[PDB]
């Protein structure tokens, strides 16, 4: 699955390993926001879940807008789990 599918199914030993703690991440961005987040209460991830269906939104405003045009869950989803080592 080269030059066609990447990320979907590919386990890559997180090259970015935080120095302050024993945490690792795939993309720097992750290890960049993790520090300013944990090591610093300044950075705060926007977590807003809908109420009509139950979707996820990384923006208070955006979400609110969606709710308006949101019809509902129109189904039963929200169940997954992958117990593995890596
Ligand atoms: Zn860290
Ligand atoms: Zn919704």
């Amino acid at each position: 699955g080269s030059s066609g599918s990447s990320g979907r199914t590919h386990t890559g030993e997180k090259p970015y390993a935080c120095s302050h703690c024993d945490k690792t991440f795939r993309q720097k961005q992750l290890l960049d926001m993790h520090f300013k987040r944990y090591h610093d209460p300044n950075f705060v991830p926007a977590a807003f879940v809908c109420s009509k269906c139950g979707k996820t939104f990384t923006r208070r405003n955006t979400m609110a807008r969606h709710a308006d045009n949101c019809a509902g869950p129109d189904g039963v989803e929200g169940e997954n789990s992958g117990p593995s080592s890596g």
